[PDB]
């Protein structure tokens, strides 16, 4: 497209810098644009992308890079029958009735435990102290896998974010850095060691652990999933359900620093909380541009007229930021209105865990707040946000008396 020629200049290092810039420009000069570096089209506004996601000339596909790392049947790349049962798979413990039965009760205890260690101190790096171990506890006790360490799991969604987002394609649409797949591959490798003992046993001997109601639930008797077949979506959950309710809170709290009246109103009413991280996550949306969607016909979006079989990848971060529906969407603003947003996604494929992921985040923030009431942000170190495909502050410095 001879306008945006400037796009060829585009690099995968400025994209995780800071990806905003480039994709204002690509909001007001092409909300469906071929974007050379990531080898694919990509969908920028809120329109676009909620067209996309829902479109029935539309279903899902993994990006090539998620492709690469996650294999076959991963939930977020398949469709038809195949999609119907992983997802009657993992909806029965996410359903909101069932959350509420028990998430406090995993959460709170939780979340006291990380707290314990540090808030007595006077100073903290929240993300590695309390946003992520809070994120990977409660969903790894969730799943079943209590006996892995919070800092094994932390590990394990690093690599693999790494790896999901190896993006960059050179001249010839051929991966750039091929290289940066090995590290997907050996924490595969190392998940594997640990989780094939595990399904050994649950195979045998079920329990009320996640994973164990993924290999029984709706099978005949005696029978249960095969290991290949569930492995991709354990491997998504432990990539962004682990990751994403840590760097939501973080990013959440990143915001209210930046408005400290704002920090105090939810300190002294936690009811606000939840307003608070819907906020958020539309601000710097933790999954930002990590999924994608093929068109199955001839489909005309944003005036582009697309071939069957085209990959889309929804920038959702972007649209979060789509100026046709916030006011200075690059301000944290605790009282804007209560709008739609994208940060879970939309359509068949949207977000299976929101409510579950909202009470964790809601949970870890109430009780940091009652811990520490006086929580200042360390105004020496600054806050660094990292990522395209998966984005969030990198480390989050803090000060109390
Ligand atoms: C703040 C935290 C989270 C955010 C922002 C988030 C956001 C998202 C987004 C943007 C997608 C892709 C939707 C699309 O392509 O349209 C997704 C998919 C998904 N998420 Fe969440 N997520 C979060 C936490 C979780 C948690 C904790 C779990 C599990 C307990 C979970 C389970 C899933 C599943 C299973 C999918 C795949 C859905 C499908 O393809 O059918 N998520 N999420
Ligand atoms: C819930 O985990 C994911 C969601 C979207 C893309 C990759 C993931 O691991």
């Amino acid at each position: 497209r001879p306008d945006l020629a400037w796009l060829d200049e585009v690099t995968m290092t400025q994209l995780e810098r800071n990806p905003y810039e480039v994709y204002e420009r690509l909001r007001a000069e092409a909300p469906l644009a071929f974007v050379p570096v990531l080898g694919s089209y990509v969908a920028s506004t809120a329109e676009v992308c909620r067209e996309v996601a829902t479109s029935p000339d539309f279903e899902a596909v993994i990006t090539p890079a998620g492709g690469r790392t996650f294999g076959h049947p991963a939930i977020i790349g398949v469709n038809g029958d195949i999609h119907a049962d992983l997802r009657s798979m993992v909806e029965p413990a996410l359903q909101p009735a069932e959350v509420d039965r028990w998430i406090d009760d995993l959460v709170r205890p939780i979340a006291r435990r990380y707290l314990e260690r540090f808030e007595n101190d006077g100073h903290a790096e929240l993300v590695a102290q309390y946003c992520e171990p809070v994120s990977v506890r409660s969903l790894g006790d969730l799943l079943g896998l209590q006996e892995v360490d919070s800092d094994k799991l932390r590990e394990w969604f690093a690599k693999l974010n790494r790896s999901i987002t190896n993006a960059a394609v050179d001249e010839n649409g051929e991966f750039a850095n091929p290289e940066g797949f090995a590290e997907g591959d050996q924490a595969k490798a190392e998940i594997r060691a640990v989780v094939d003992p595990l399904i050994d046993k649950w195979i045998e001997h079920p329990d009320d652990s996640a994973i164990s109601h993924w290999l029984h639930d709706g099978m005949p008797p005696g029978q249960t999933r095969d290991r290949e077949y569930i492995y991709p979506t354990i491997y998504v959950y432990l990539l962004g359900a682990m990751q994403e309710p840590g760097h939501g809170m973080a990013s959440t709290l990143v915001g209210l620093f930046s408005r400290p009246e704002q920090l105090e109103e939810v300190v002294d009413d936690p009811t606000l909380i939840p307003r608070a991280i819907a906020e958020g996550l539309r601000w710097t949306s933790p999954i930002w541009s990590a999924t994608a969607r093929i068109s199955t016909k001839p489909v005309t979006i944003a005036g582009v007229d697309l071939p069957a079989g085209t990959p889309v990848m929804l920038s959702y971060g972007s649209a979060n930021h789509d100026t046709g529906k916030y006011e200075a969407p690059s301000q944290y603003d605790l009282h804007r209105p209560p709008l739609p947003h994208l940060a879970f996604g939309a359509g068949n494929h949207a977000c299976a865990g929101i409510y579950f992921a909202n009470h964790v985040m809601r949970i870890a923030l109430e009780e940091l707040f009652e811990a520490i009431p006086n929580l200042e942000r360390d105004t020496r170190e600054g806050v660094e946000f990292w990522g395209w495909g998966f984005r969030g502050p990198t480390s989050l410095h803090v000060t109390w008396e």
